[PDB]
C-alpha cells in the first residue's frame, strides 16, 4: 500500500531471497537455482 521508497536492489523472484552484492544473486540462482527458473 504505502508507496515511498524504491531503488536500485536485486531480489530473487526464485526464493523471495536477498542479496547484498550484485553477483552474489547471480550465481545464487545458477547453482541454488539450477533448473527452477
Ligand atoms: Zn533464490
Amino acid at each position: 500500500g504505502s508507496s515511498g521508497s524504491s531503488g536500485r536492489s536485486y531480489s530473487c523472484p526464485v526464493c523471495e531471497k536477498s542479496f547484498s552484492e550484485d553477483r552474489l544473486i547471480k550465481s545464487h540462482i545458477k547453482t541454488n537455482h539450477p533448473e527452477v527458473s
